[PDB]
């Protein structure tokens, strides 16, 4: 043994399930919004060496020694951050080792809150995230609910807008100390200047939760939350195209100074995490240089008219949208006017190689089986989809949609729908054979990343 | 732009950052007691297109779609889990999701405790753990001791073991409603039996955080605290030798049985654990790292891995036999697995100091607290460790060696302290004295030639 065999030689039940992974990505139509196909540069650096290190602390500040080259690392992924969303150094900083989105978030929370201190999210089936404070009527589900104390808000149900004017009712009597303003499932743009102004009148923070957003607003197609934000975080995994982490963006300087520096990095080391990750921010660092190219602008605007397409295709065949329409990378479809549920259109489409989730829409209250259906299109724009290749797109899950209701005319409850669709002969052959037209459509674009695993 | 373009093509700055970090690994002794080189077969599994998924949920209830092979994948991960610690599948589980050992330590309280509920850990300068509730005498320092009510315990300074009757008499006036079991800076062996005595009193779980000794465990070369533990949580990138990842084990199916109705009695932490990871405190899974997890876990299970794990247990004892016959003083006089903690302050030198000098030879450990130290940041002692080195194949002759290359570089450092007063004169002198600076040199490519003669696993360039 000498630790440098090759993976397929050394464990070729792993390597197999690898390949079927990867050859799982390239047969598909992959439409979850949150993910993306990371390039190979990034992934190189993300299984290196740099796994092997214990570099605990901040640059020139360690608890380790032999640390003077991820000490480089560190700092040149927090300079590629800042110039990537074109930030002011003297007004900006950046922390870089958050393991991921949910750790930068409770982070930003344990930094500027005490215990059961108060936050304002956008409830979760309303579009608001997990950890921006999710409880339901029976239980508190996101810790974020448990060690602070949170209060939703809402959108209009009427237009599937949020409602800024309820919020600002709202926060006068709740008094948040911190607001968070970002989505998960939301396909519309924020009013960062009217939260901007709530917060003023109560004295919150404005966190921004870009996550989904960010390699939108990095290529400069959106407006920019930096603008309005006390606080920004993201994720990198999604419309960045990196490794998966998270990033924690605070302002620094003179208010009128900023005292959000020194209670971040404590937050993040020693309270709440231990070693860093410096493959993943090594990994990072490779993605934030390609987000500075002209290159990903243009695909940051090809992801914008892709999901356009994709949102004029489905209101044309009668489909419902939340809010309308969309102005960024995603649409949410409510299902329930159709008549099929979540659950039951994400089974059937993925048993045809189209990949999204089952999603929450308004008024839903349970997220195991919801009533809508999220869709994205920045995966299938990195292997170079373009707004005819969408509008192919929802023709194949219109498809899928219709198969998945003439399963529910003959079934009653969800485990009987999900046998009749791999015992019943007639529907298991317009399965196969909507699957190998999908799959033989999907194979022929290019694919991101090594190219067998 | 495809995408498909090489680190090195694509972004040489970057890629040369990576070469230097290997060199600097292949070039020098690393001592870090916590580190460790990953093989290139798990790395290969770290940095590949599992990245790219999205599968928040457990095998089978996913809340995405096309979860079917990292559903294989996870399951798994987690029956090379159980059975590279020889654990029945029908009373224990795994969770594999947690993102590190912070992570996966905070889990179990949340799974487990209700804000401001309380937990016992040993004291951080005495050996414990950060997210073991630490909290120093001016401020809390942990989330675990935010969220969460601790209280210490600690060690008998007189033998440096931890002091099994204090703790005892403590817990019955504190009532813990759980007691972590757990080191990363102990060269002993845990009396887990008598935790359990102590839990059992008073009610309490008992978590084991073998982090630092999980592959030791592993490769049964000392007593697994499978047997008394309640939860068990570690790491996988330490003595494991895997990418960075932590791990939760908990017991599972009967617990008693009722006299009356002649019914089981189950443990009911399986539901509590997973809820915890998620959806209350993480979000999506590090399919790329599970995967890689489950490389090293599969190497764990060898006759490779148990003669390498014995290995690093003579490796340790022979380094800390050379140590104390130069003189030096030892916490608790010795080591009973892969680590020592030397305490320098009868030297008269601290571990800032002495990182620093050691650092600038190629030999890279880490200035750590002893008992009684009051700052982190400047503590009286030095951590050694075992488990990277022996991973290129040193014997217990080559520890001999090392600990030669310690003693120069220690003595060098002695003499700069005697020569300067305030760390950052220390520390320009060590760059500026021409006569220093050649004798650091002169040492430093001794280092350097020794450790390149021995072979490293993963790449062979990044
Ligand atoms: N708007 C929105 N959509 C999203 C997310 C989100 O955070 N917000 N997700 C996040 O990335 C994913 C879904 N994740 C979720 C997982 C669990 C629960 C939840 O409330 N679980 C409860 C109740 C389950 C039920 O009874 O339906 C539980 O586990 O008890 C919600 C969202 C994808 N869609
Ligand atoms: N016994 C033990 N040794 C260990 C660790 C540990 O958790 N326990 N570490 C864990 O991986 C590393 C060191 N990590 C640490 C980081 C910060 C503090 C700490 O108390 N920081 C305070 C006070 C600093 C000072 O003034 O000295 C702070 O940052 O405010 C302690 C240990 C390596 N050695
Ligand atoms: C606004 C926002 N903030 C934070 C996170 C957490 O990201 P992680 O999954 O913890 O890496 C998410 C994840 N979202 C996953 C999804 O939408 O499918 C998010 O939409
Ligand atoms: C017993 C125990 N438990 C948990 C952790 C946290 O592991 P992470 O650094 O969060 O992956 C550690 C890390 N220890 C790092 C060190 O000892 O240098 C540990 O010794």
């Amino acid at each position: 043994w000498t630790g440098q065999e090759s993976l397929s030689d050394s464990d070729p039940e792993m390597w197999e399930l690898l390949q079927r992974e990867k050859d799982r990505q390239c047969r598909g139509l992959e439409l979850i919004a949150s993910e993306n196909f990371c390039s190979r540069a990034a992934l190189e650096a993300l299984g290196s060496c740099l796994n092997n290190k214990y570099s605990e602390g901040y640059p020139g500040k360690r608890y380790y020694g032999g640390a003077e080259v991820v000490d480089e690392i560190e700092l040149l992924c927090q300079r590629r951050a800042l110039e990537a969303f074109d930030l002011d150094p003297a007004q900006w900083g950046v922390n870089v080792q958050p393991y991921s989105g949910s750790p930068a978030n409770l982070a930003v929370y344990t930094a500027l809150l005490q215990p059961h201190d108060r936050i304002m999210g956008l409830d979760l089936p309303d579009g608001g995230h997990l950890t921006h404070g999710y409880m339901s009527d029976v239980k508190r589900i996101s810790a974020t609910s448990i060690f602070f104390e949170s209060m939703p808000y809402k959108l209009n149900p009427k237009t599937g807008l949020i409602d800024y004017n309820q919020l600002a009712l709202t926060a006068r009597l709740f008094r948040p100390r911190l607001i968070i303003a970002g989505t998960s499932a939301y396909a519309r743009l924020i009013d960062y200047a009217r939260m901007r102004e709530v917060c003023d009148e109560v004295k919150a923070h404005l966190l921004a939760d870009m996550a989904h957003i960010s390699g939108l607003v990095a290529a400069k197609v959106i407006p920019s939350p930096f603008k309005h934000a006390d606080i920004v975080t993201t994720t990198t995994h999604k419309t960045l195209r990196g490794a998966r982490s998270g990033l924690i963006f605070y302002r620094k300087g003179v208010k009128a100074p900023y005292t959000f520096e020194d209670r971040i990095n404590f937050a993040v080391f020693p309270s709440l995490q231990g070693g860093p990750h410096n493959h993943a921010i090594a990994a990072v660092a490779v993605a934030l240089k390609q987000a500075c190219t002209p290159m990903f602008r243009e695909y940051s605007l090809q992801v914008l008219k892709n999901a356009r397409a994709m949102a004029d295709a489905l209101l044309e065949r009668g489909y419902s949208l939340v809010s309308g329409g969309t102005d960024n990378h995603l649409v949410l479809v409510d299902l329930r006017p159709k008549g099929l549920d979540g659950a039951r259109a994400e089974r059937v489409l993925e048993l045809v190689s189209i990949t999204a989730n089952k999603n929450t829409c308004p008024g839903d209250r349970s997220a195991i089986t919801p009533g809508g259906l999220r869709l994205g299109a920045p995966a299938l724009t990195s292997r170079q989809f373009r707004e005819d290749d969408f509008r192919r797109v929802v023709d194949f899950i219109d498809e899928g949609v219709n198969i998945g209701l003439e399963v529910k005319s003959k079934t009653a409850k969800l485990q009987d729908f999900k046998s009749f669709l791999l015992k019943d002969s007639e529907t298991s052959q317009r399965l196969a054979n909507l699957r190998q037209r999908v799959e033989q459509f999907a194979r022929a674009f290019p694919m991101p990343g090594f190219d067998e695993h």
